């Protein structure tokens, strides 16, 4: 059976530059550096590496807190350049594949599950962690991430909402991202974390995730705590291209999103959407549970050779947030 991801706490009462240090000390930084060094060489184009290396300090002015400070803190503790630490944190914003599911059972309770896939040789499975971010000793929100990565592709605000992000690949990622960063747009995984931290309820989270300027396109899957509180937000950098909510009155008790626009067919080369829908159809609304979602997310090719982890969560039952490493 897949093992649960290591769980750690991160205190938001500590300043950004030191928050992650207690967590980093549990890891072999030789492994982390080797992994970060590999990603730069593998995922960052040469012209980007040259450019950011020279202008990182000018770019830092336009980046938001506390993300820069947390990256700066990981710079010093690992003897890595600020440019390289920033680049790795941007490299994982793209080339990440996913399946996200938000669904409503017969009682109107909301369930949320997702797979995250990375199609390159990696040590992400060894660096995946569930993190509880604390304010005054209390859990403000929970997220799943990789050691050294300050954004959240997956997270939960207890008794409020759950969020997962799927990449929306429209090409020219680095060209548009750099220009967007200098215009104070933010990474898609950083917006998820900022939403988990700030938004007071599901409705407010959907608004913030739908409208905040981004450096790239993305799909945001959001689940709430009341019946019908589930939505797929298809984003472009400036705003929402499409808002796709649960619609039980019309028989739509789930929404599936992989990495493609739902109003178009999934590509024949990569049709994880069809498999997920059939498994949900076979499971049935009456049998929907977090465990049932985990089983759906274990069906090939929804579950595939590149799957890093599987997360199931329900904001109404925050204690059930569970991330399991796949293919370990
Ligand atoms: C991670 O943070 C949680 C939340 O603050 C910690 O749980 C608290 O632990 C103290 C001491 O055991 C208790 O007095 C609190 O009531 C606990 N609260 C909850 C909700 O569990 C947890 O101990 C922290 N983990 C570690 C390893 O320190
Ligand atoms: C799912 O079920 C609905 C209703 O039963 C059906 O119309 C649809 O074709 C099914 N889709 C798949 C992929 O099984
Ligand atoms: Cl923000
Ligand atoms: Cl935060
Ligand atoms: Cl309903
Ligand atoms: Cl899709
Ligand atoms: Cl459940």
């Amino acid at each position: 059976s897949p093992p649960a991801a290591p769980r750690f706490n991160v205190s938001l009462d500590s300043v950004p530059e030191l928050r992650w240090l207690p967590v980093l000390r549990h890891y072999d930084l030789d492994l982390v550096r080797a992994a970060m060094a590999q990603v730069i060489g593998d995922r960052v184009p040469k012209w980007v590496h040259v450019l950011i290396g020279k202008v990182v300090l000018e770019l830092e002015r336009f980046l938001p807190q506390p993300f820069t400070g947390e990256i700066r803190g990981m710079c010093d503790f690992m003897n890595l350049s600020l440019a390289d630490a920033l680049l790795v944190n941007l490299a994982y914003e793209s080339s990440v594949f996913a399946t996200s599911i938000v669904a409503q059972d017969s009682r109107g309770h909301i369930y949320h599950g997702r797979n995250l896939d990375y199609p390159f040789g990696n040590v992400l499975r060894k660096l995946t962690v569930d993190v509880q971010f604390l304010k005054n000793g209390q859990i403000a929100f929970t997220g799943t991430t990789f050691i050294g990565y300050v954004g959240l592709w997956t997270g939960q605000s207890p008794h409020k909402f759950t969020v997962s992000g799927d990449e929306r690949d429209k090409g020219w990622w680095w060209e548009n991202a750099i220009a967007a960063l200098f215009r104070r747009h933010i990474p898609v995984s950083w917006l998820i974390r900022a939403t988990l931290s700030e938004s007071e309820n599901f409705e407010a989270a959907v608004g913030k995730l739908a409208k905040t300027p981004l450096i790239a396109d993305v799909y945001y899957i959001v689940g709430g705590t009341s019946p019908r509180e589930g939505v797929v937000i298809t984003r472009n950098r400036d705003g929402p291209a499409d808002i796709w909510p649960l619609d039980p009155l019309n028989g739509a008790w789930f929404r599936v999103e992989t990495n493609y626009d739902h109003w178009k067919p999934a590509p024949k080369e990569d049709d994880r959407r069809t498999s997920a829908i059939k498994a949900l159809n076979a499971t049935g609304q009456a049998n929907l549970s977090l465990e049932a979602l985990f089983q759906i997310l274990s069906v090939v090719p929804v579950y595939n050779n590149f799957t890093i982890y599987t997360t199931v969560m329900s904001a109404g039952s925050p204690d059930k947030y569970m991330t399991r490493i796949r293919n370990p």
